[PDB]
């Protein structure tokens, strides 16, 4: 069963074996019926474990070993590259099965992707496949495992302590750790490495380039974000989860501030539960969990970002893609109010992607007409819009030899909110990127 108009939910409980034992089965079946498909991977760390996974069958890997192949029927590449070509005129192929592994992932650009698909499918045009163990909505943050699980709520820190949390240092096995923001993170990282442990951190951005380091290194905590919910692998025998998370927020239409952290959602929790209780010769791993879930999350930044994504993919004349249906609810909008032309789309896809703009701040930049390498607007927004670094207002030299303060006319607080982001938006200020 795999060529008709229909959506299938494939949601088995984390580590039941979506990536591993369903995945290879579903493409064998589509290379055997010539299919045209796509298999989408939230991240190129689990695009690598794909094709393990998928050694031996013809698939055409689009990302970052390729060996030329005469069989083009099967693609392999991440969320953000399916839904960037799609914005770009490059021309992306009419899929009959779209496969979204980790279909939860909450990224605008994961989001536009399952708006883009459900609509195919919805007009007869496609099958589609998500895979997750988490789908939109659900309650359920205590799914089954493949080992019994020790589920514990604790009060969970959040700053350096002296004293009161003894259970944390008290454990000899290895820890994975979400905390609510990666400057939280570095404060407590700090901390377990005064009393003697060793620390790896990881956030989003950072999370290709270093997840490496958990296997070629020895550690004690992995000190993460919530990147680490979509299919990162440890072998812990602990999870602490804060479950909070810093949210970005729209603030009367004008910028984005990130609001004090909140608490994460079902799926979230499950998600990050799930990465332990994985191997079924361990009974006992431990969930230590800070808080309560809640489903509030329409504030966050991301369902309009996928709105703004999803305005500016062409499908038919006239036609705009909706949100998948379990999502669609998430976001008040006005149906292509987002669409740029085609020169302004380029712009918004270059801040994005050279850029590293956040999704919303591209837009303001893009659909104001300005070009991509023209920094005036880094410097003349409104004094309420200054960037602080140490205490002080955070100054560049520009691309015209001057130094000016940092203050631009839109303020997105994602690119000031710790050390590496602020690095990154002063580079971009100075015409560096
Ligand atoms: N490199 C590996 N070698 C052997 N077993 C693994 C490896 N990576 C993961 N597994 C195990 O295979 C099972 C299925 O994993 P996976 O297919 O990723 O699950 P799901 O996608 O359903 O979360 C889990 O028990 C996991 O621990
Ligand atoms: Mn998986």
């Amino acid at each position: 069963m795999l060529k008709k108009k229909q959506l299938t939910v494939l949601d088995l409980h984390p580590g039941a074996g979506k990536t591993r034992r369903v995945l290879p089965e579903i493409v064998r079946e589509a290379i055997k019926t010539r299919l045209r498909t796509v298999i989408l991977a939230p991240t190129r760390v689990v695009a690598a474990e794909m094709e393990e996974a998928l050694r031996g069958l013809p698939v055409r890997y689009m990302t970052t070993n390729v060996t030329h192949s005469g069989t083009e029927i099967v693609d392999l590449m991440c969320h953000a590259t399916f839904t960037s070509r799609l914005l770009q005129p490059i021309r992306v192929p009419n899929y009959n099965l779209y496969i979204m592994d980790e279909a939860h992932f909450t990224d605008p650009s994961s989001i536009a992707a399952r708006g883009y698909i459900s609509t195919r499918v919805e007009m007869g045009e496609a099958a589609a496949i998500f895979m997750t163990a988490t789908p939109p909505g659900t309650r359920d943050a205590f799914p089954d495992s493949n080992s019994p699980i020790m589920d514990t709520e604790v009060e969970v820190p959040e700053r350096a302590w002296s004293s009161g949390f003894d259970w944390v240092t008290d454990h000899s096995g290895k820890t994975v750790w979400f905390v609510p923001s990666v400057r939280n993170g570095n404060e407590i990282a700090a901390c377990l490495t005064k009393a003697g442990k060793r620390v790896i951190q990881l956030s989003r951005k950072t999370f290709e380039t270093e997840f490496q380091k958990t296997k070629h290194q020895e550690w004690d905590f992995v000190v993460t974000t919530d990147i680490s919910e979509m299919g990162a692998n440890f072998k812990a025998d602990r999870v602490i989860d804060s479950r909070r998370c810093l949210k970005p927020v729209i603030l009367d239409g004008e910028r984005v501030i990130l609001a004090g952290p909140m608490p994460v959602t079902h799926a979230s929790a499950a998600q990050r539960r799930g990465r332990i209780g994985r191997n079924p010769n361990k009974p006992g791993d431990e969930y230590l969990y800070g808080g309560g879930c809640a489903e509030t999350d329409e504030d966050h930044a991301h369902w309009l970002e996928a709105r703004m994504l999803l305005d500016n993919i062409y499908l038919q004349d006239g036609l705009i893609a909706s949100l998948y249906r379990p999502e669609a609810d998430k976001v008040a909008a006005i149906e292509g109010e987002f669409k740029l032309r085609t020169e302004q789309r380029k712009t918004f896809v270059e801040l994005m992607k050279r850029g590293d703009l956040p999704v919303w701040l591209a837009y303001q930049v893009a659909s104001a007409g300005i070009t991509y390498t023209d920094r005036r607007w880094c410097f003349d927004g409104t004094t309420n819009n200054t960037i602080m670094e140490d205490s002080v207002p955070a100054e560049v030299w520009t691309r015209h030899g001057e130094k000016r303060v940092l203050k631009p006319r839109w303020m997105d607080a994602r690119v000031c909110s710790d050390h590496a982001a602020l690095k990154s938006f002063k580079e971009f200020a100075a015409g560096k990127r």
